[PDB]
């Protein structure tokens, strides 16, 4: 049974988390340890009423709740399902949060046996005595079939100041062995985050995310590496540049070259409402052969409420490459357990 009331974040998010389960076709034994999952991670979170301000003022979501969801789609495949936590957030301020979502990092290494010495390499960088913002540590979870989720955490670049953006960047990319990828990357306005694969890797697995102020579809295809990067640009955009956000995966030390690579769009901040969002969403999904109508379900299973009531429910639509696999296209969902933002 559960401890938590519809009244609570954590009864809110979990019955959120339940029912998106289902869509992502997840039995009873992996949902149940799932939506536990989710509400352990948020810790004393998961039992503040609803009814009081967020305790974080987090960049996380647009109405600070610590809590985002995500839906995977490969073409023919039911989509995966994953969801972003703050564990954190109900801390007082940034240096706690940062304590607070270490704590929990290390409880999930312990329970799922898996290290964190990559990321313990990093912890001067990225978890100083006064920290700067926006945030401190986010997590990831993969919901993946069997109760074992894979792990991602993200950290700021600019914990040590904005100045030290670059410095902390590329000083945690030598640590880890990755002493050619800061090259690799495109020109950018912000290294807003620094994402660490956890799990079972004998060498770090890190993702680099760049802030594009006005992007051109253009050059979106050009930091792809093309076609496709630029028609989901104007896909998503409804088209000269946007913002935009592109990260780069590196899963090996040697060469400096990425072997993924993602283009996110901001639809939220494109349309006047959900309902517009969906449906750039919904086309590019048919578009590339994939599960159009669980994205339907899925909106469904976080709100009742009809999508042209407010905008931010769509929050990203992301086109992500992948050598060896196939495109895949992710949509993030926002919880809205504080707001909805109002149509424009
Ligand atoms: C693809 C993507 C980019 C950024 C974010 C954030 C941080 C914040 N909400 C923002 O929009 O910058 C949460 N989930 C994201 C997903
Ligand atoms: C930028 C944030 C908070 C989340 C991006 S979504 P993700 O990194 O989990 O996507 P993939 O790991 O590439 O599937």
């Amino acid at each position: 049974g559960s401890h938590l009331e519809p009244t609570q974040l954590g009864g809110l998010v979990t019955d959120q988390l339940a029912r998106l389960c289902d869509v992502a076709r997840l039995d009873r034994t992996d949902t149940e340890t799932y939506v536990q999952t989710l509400a352990t991670s948020l810790g004393t979170a998961a039992e503040r009423s609803l009814a009081l301000p967020p305790t974080t003022a987090t960049l996380l979501s647009d109405d600070h709740t610590p809590v985002e969801y995500s839906l995977a789609f490969l073409p023919g495949a039911t989509p995966a399902l994953r969801v972003l936590v703050e564990p954190g957030w109900d801390s007082g301020d940034l240096a706690e949060n940062g304590r607070a979502g270490l704590r929990a990092i290390r409880a999930m290494a312990d329970r799922w046996n898996f290290s964190t010495d990559q990321l313990d390499l990093l912890e001067d960088l990225f978890f100083p005595v006064a920290p700067a913002g926006p945030f401190a540590l986010w997590c990831a979870l993969e919901l993946r079939p069997g109760g074992v989720p894979g792990v991602k955490v993200y950290l700021n670049p600019a914990a040590r100041g904005r100045d030290r953006r670059a410095e902390t960047l590329r000083e945690a990319l030598d640590r880890l062995g990755h002493r050619q990828a800061f090259a690799a990357l495109p020109p950018a306005d912000d290294y807003p985050f620094l994402a660490l694969d956890l799990g079972e890797w004998a060498a770090p697995r890190v993702k680099v995310y760049c802030t594009h102020e006005s992007l051109s579809a253009q050059e979106a295809g050009e930091y792809s590496r093309r076609d496709q990067t630029t028609d989901f640009f104007h896909a998503v955009a409804g088209t000269s540049t946007r913002r935009a956000l592109t990260c780069h995966s590196f899963t090996d030390t040697v060469t400096g070259r990425p072997s993924g690579f993602t283009l996110h769009m901001p639809v939220r901040s494109y349309v006047e409402h959900d309902g517009r969002a969906r449906d750039r969403a919904a086309d590019v999904l048919r578009r590339y052969g994939m599960d159009n109508d669980a994205l339907d379900r899925a909106l469904a299973a976080v709100t009742p409420r009809p999508l042209d009531d407010g905008v931010g429910l769509v929050a990203y639509v992301a086109l992500v490459h992948q050598l060896g696999r196939d495109p895949r296209v992710t949509v993030y969902v926002s919880s809205e357990a504080y707001a909805v933002q109002p149509p424009r």
